[PDB]
């Protein structure tokens, strides 16, 4: 049983890590590299990378605790303790050397810990389309001159009493298409037909409620980073961002910056920010680029 | 039948105002004050005051285009166009003699634009805890090192695909006690009755719906206020605000200070958004003394 369909030559497997299962998906030969979705979303929004990177580099996409067809965390859904189980996952499949690393939104909170404290695992990085947590992030704006801000929703699934999973419970499909799509530039890759795939998966009732506590543990998040940010990141790193309607444009760069000492950034022009989907093309090749860099 | 129940000595009646039906409850005897509330309540905010102000004015408490028992606009929900229907209202009772104005939360949006194009009109003016529309909203941030933000609805209810209707329907109590809680220091006041008669209202359709309509017009507001700004407001003015969690603190008297020569403000230490009911009596005895100046 699988909510995404696999692509062609990939296997869908899962992994006990620390007493929580972790559902991935896997396929290619070569280093490692590991590819960490974000909210809204699982695995399969990297499907149409995986192939292309297949062919240099050994390719894990897990789901994130919760999320997905991965059990919810044991220990806790701030930062530090999520990317103890994705830092795990990769080193079981690369134990005696570095591996490389994409994250997108999400993602990016759950595996910046494990980065700074395992640098050297880490060969090269990406990062995409959303801010680390850091007291930045109390910056946005609640509203904005245009309407709806990027982040309100920061707030509301944070609310106590349970606020966000009981107003969206039952309509779970409703509201993903709206926050993506309000989130999107181009839009019109987002058919019925996909975001149907994407709502099944969220509205299993312990994933909406994970989806949730990610934002719940944000302010842990932010206080965690605090302190592990003192030591800037040493490996190359790059980050994307979109420059059209819901996108981070030039922050995610300027935030980066104060994190890395090697890093590269790049806007893409009509471009929201779901990356891999508006704008496979120009992600893809970026990505593709920048890793084969490296070992491959 | 009526939503909320009247106090003695007020009678709940309606008047058609360009083509719309407006309720409102009215008694006393006087000079008229009008009393504007916010958004998640109708004229039942003011229940308190009014028996008390209705010792030395004439008060009308109108429910806001299609809140409470009031029809919805016909022309829109952006300031200008709320408070044309608000100034009639008024001027009906009140077409011999200049008005007194008190307003609370949304209630603001929708009078300020009359105020400013009317000040002949306007008597002495009482704004609580609440922005006026003009760009320091935009300033609010978007959540806390400690939880949600004073305003992220701002962005929820103008968001479109009715987000905020789809989503809350079915949930209206539960969604107004969070809402309330969240914006108040003194959750003991608000009853679990209470709750339920303001939820009821809200709850009905068309209402539910124009209390987010509100906010769908509040950046057309924002650019209406832009011109209007252009002309200080000349009348007394008080502002109070919340000094406790869910108040505006120390904004609100900040920001009329931009708009008013000549304001002065309270905030009030252990309230929160919901004044009238947080903190009724002491509220109501700077209100009663600021108006019965004049």
């Amino acid at each position: 049983a699988e909510e995404f369909p696999v692509p062609n030559g990939f296997e869908s497997a899962y992994r006990e890590v620390d007493g929580v299962k972790l559902h991935y998906v896997k396929g290619g030969q070569g280093p490692l590299v590991m590819l960490v979705h974000g909210f809204g979303q699982t695995w399969y929004e990297w499907h149409q990378l995986m192939p292309e990177l297949a062919k240099r580099f050994t390719v894990i996409a897990p789901d994130l605790p919760g999320l997905g067809q991965s059990e919810p965390p044991k220990t806790g859904y701030s930062g530090e303790q999520v990317a103890v189980y994705l830092h795990k996952l990769a080193r079981q499949f690369s134990p005696d050397r570095p591996f490389d690393l994409v994250a997108h939104d999400i993602g990016i909170w759950n595996t910046y810990p494990m980065v700074v404290k395992n640098q050297a695992d880490i060969a090269r990085l990406v990062y995409m389309d959303a801010p680390i947590p850091d007291a930045r992030i109390y910056r946005f704006p609640a509203f904005t001159a245009q309407g709806e801000s990027l982040v309100w929703h920061f707030s509301f699934f944070a609310a106590d009493d349970r606020l966000a999973e009981t107003l969206i419970a039952g309509k779970e499909r409703f509201f993903l298409e709206h926050f993506i799509k309000s989130h999107a530039s181009n839009t019109e890759v987002f058919s019925e037909r996909l975001l149907d795939l994407y709502a099944r998966s969220y509205a299993k009732p312990h994933s909406l409620n994970a989806s949730f506590e990610y934002y719940r543990a944000l302010n842990e998040s932010v206080r965690q980073n605090a302190e592990l940010a003192k030591t800037r990141l040493q490996m190359p790193t790059m980050t994307l961002a979109g420059g059209g309607h819901g996108g981070m444009g030039t922050f995610q760069l300027e935030q980066m910056k104060a994190y890395a000492e090697d890093v590269e950034g790049h806007v893409l022009p009509g471009c929201g920010h779901w990356l891999p989907e508006e704008c496979a093309a120009p992600m893809n090749r970026l990505v593709i680029d920048f890793l084969s860099r490296g070992r491959h």
